[PDB]
């Protein structure tokens, strides 16, 4: 029933764009909306973010997760390691890649979603979120070494799963961080099961 | 150690705009970074909310209240948690089961809320309280649930069972073209890993 007419363009920069989206109504009137959109896509998805469970023999399992500055946010955020894909890349690929560049640890893949909105409201972008577990007993993952990107400042947190919604919980009450909405979720959900 | 130097207006909409974000990084090196805001956060602990609806009857199993709505940033139908902004001076609980009310025509009993969690923080300052809210669908008030969509608002309500809720999901995607949103999705793979 409803669908796209036109877009026009309101600003490109390098990396972000902002359209004005021109798009019929069920009623069959015509209406507007102010879209973000990447100017980096080219393959499935914008992003992948990588769910990566750290299992280690008589250890709870953790999920391990990332906190940098976030200059849109102007402060730090927790977030599930995370990355564009690169022309040519598949998503699988591209979270054991940005897991390795962002925690230096080596996963398997477990399971992979079809492409996902961040935020469809407001723009246009996806992810592919990748589950991986990470066998924190193997040799390769002693001594994880983070390979980050030039301007990439990623300061690594394994939380326990049982208990990772009041883990996350504590860290903003004493840290002053912002957790992103898809961890949170994933906390949520954790404690609401059964 | 980072903060923000400057933060200059590159293009601003009625609803959206984009901002160059100069920032200092942790080498002492000044960066910049292209921002995404929106235009409407006034004194709001958060830009928005997302409502995680628990619809309880007495012998059903627990479902996950979800809508399904076009979004022109994606061009094509999206199914969400339910959700809204937050009007001036409002609440976020009272933002949610005013959105929640709209949205699906249920009537929600606060059970918790989020602190201000991030929706894309390498692309936007945008953020929600996820709010959780019981149903007790076996209320009156509950039974013949009419949305009151606002102007330009057109959205149908999917509930799905709790304890079956990713695998739901993925046949929704499998029988037409959509997106699910990745809070959704996450708090489905959630529910499965746990
Ligand atoms: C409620 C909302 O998100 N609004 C109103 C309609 C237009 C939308 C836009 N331009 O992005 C913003
Ligand atoms: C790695 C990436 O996605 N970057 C490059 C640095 C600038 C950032 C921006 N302009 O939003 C985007
Ligand atoms: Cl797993
Ligand atoms: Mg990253
Ligand atoms: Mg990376
Ligand atoms: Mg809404
Ligand atoms: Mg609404």
């Amino acid at each position: 029933k409803q669908y796209i007419i036109s877009e026009e363009l309101i600003s490109e920069g390098k990396w972000v764009k902002l359209e004005k989206t021109t798009y019929m109504d069920p009623t069959g009137k015509t209406r507007t909306w102010e879209s973000v959109k990447r100017t980096t896509r080219k393959q499935t998805a914008d992003g992948v973010a990588v769910i990566p469970v750290l299992q280690r023999t008589l250890h709870y399992e953790c999920i391990v997760l990332v906190k940098q500055f976030r200059p849109p946010m102007g402060g730090y955020c927790i977030e599930f390691p995370a990355g564009l894909i690169d022309d040519g890349e598949t998503p699988e690929a591209a979270a054991l890649r940005e897991l390795e560049e962002e925690t230096g640890y080596k996963g398997d893949i477990a399971e992979c979603s079809p492409a996902v909105c961040m935020d469809p409201g407001l723009s246009n972008c996806t992810i592919h979120i990748v589950t991986v577990t990470i066998n924190g007993d193997d040799a390769e993952n002693a001594r994880p070494k983070p390979k980050p990107g030039d301007g990439e400042f990623v300061e690594v947190i394994s939380l326990p799963k049982n208990d990772l919604l009041q883990r996350l919980d504590a860290l903003v009450a004493e840290e002053h961080l912002t957790v992103d909405a898809r961890v949170y979720s994933y906390a949520l959900a954790l404690k609401h099961a059964n």
